[PDB]
């Protein structure tokens, strides 16, 4: 894909080694041929991540905040002034395959899986899709078409919707996505998994 | 396969949720149609595992020890009197796919991968195979044919070799395997990963 900025939410999860490599390192190594600069939104673990990433050959910036209780939606809002136009948004929770990354990188909006092969469908964030856009989202949906991977390809248009929730004690990414009525891109049955 | 006993060597690593399901739970659910009784060799986290597993519908037994510094090879030796003839041996720190389990259960000796698709080959326990048996093993091998999946199909004779290391401060499983000159069974390119 055309080079773009990669926002990785890390507001310890990213440093957990899966298959002899960390949840963040894996993602960064995979995204590197598609990414200019890595914007890591971190908080309580910002120093640990920075110390880890210094000796690694990536072009990164740690963007720090003090409100982890505000949720990942606030962590997205924190990045507003470090990105312009199109950018990748992913999590430091999640583990991805090259095959998943390769397809998701080419996507638009929410990268959703309608064939979750590895993850438990009951515990996953589900999405109800209407006219190719997010109609409903959440871990306890009754009617759903797909499952939320921790992957998105967003534009500046997001921050307008994310602003409308600034005055809420907790800002879930899902609520922004819902308000934004984000287009959905399907990357089906590829290897991906969250760690908790 | 013909029903047999399954030894699982065990925030505790087996209680870490990968894809919305705990490592031990994933492995237990998958092995359940091939398994009579489950034998969890645990130590510092024995109580946590037991409390987790009580409400789950499996036939399990917690076998406790006080020497975690002695290594996983000692954890195997601890299980000697809870198994007879053929039995499955796996780690509670490894995640497996159904496709991997299905092939591995039909296996004999060490279940090895000569096509590691989702693990870092540099950090993995490597094996050098001579005449279908383990010639060399270890994380820093120069010459190697495959990689150790933390999955084995053993008989009683393993403990005869495991006994020869009783008087060592540390007993690595790999050294027993080396001593035993274990046959190797290949399950290539299937999804499996260690969680550190």
């Amino acid at each position: 894909i055309k080079l773009m900025k990669a926002v990785i939410l890390a507001a310890p999860k990213p440093l957990v080694r899966v298959g002899g490599c960390e949840i963040i390192l894996r993602t960064m190594k995979l995204l590197s041929p598609h990414v200019s600069e890595f914007i890591i939104v971190a908080s309580r673990y910002a120093d640990d991540i920075d110390a880890f990433l210094k000796d690694k050959g990536f072009n990164y910036k740690i963007v720090r905040h003090d409100r982890p209780e505000k949720g990942n939606g606030y962590s997205l809002l924190v990045a507003k002034n470090h990105v312009e136009d199109r950018f990748i948004l992913t999590m430091g929770d999640h583990v991805y395959s090259q095959q998943f990354i390769e397809k998701a990188v080419r996507g638009e909006g929410v990268i959703a899986d309608r064939e979750p092969r590895f993850v438990d469908i009951g515990e996953a964030t589900k999405i109800r899709v209407e006219d190719g856009r997010v109609a409903k989202i959440g871990k306890d949906l009754r009617e759903f078409d797909c499952v939320d991977t921790g992957f998105f390809v967003l534009d500046d248009s997001i921050f307008e919707h994310a602003e409308k929730l600034r005055d809420r004690e907790e800002i879930p990414l899902s609520e922004i996505v819902k308000l934004a009525r984000l287009p959905v891109t399907y990357v089906d049955g590829e290897l991906w998994m969250d760690v908790d």
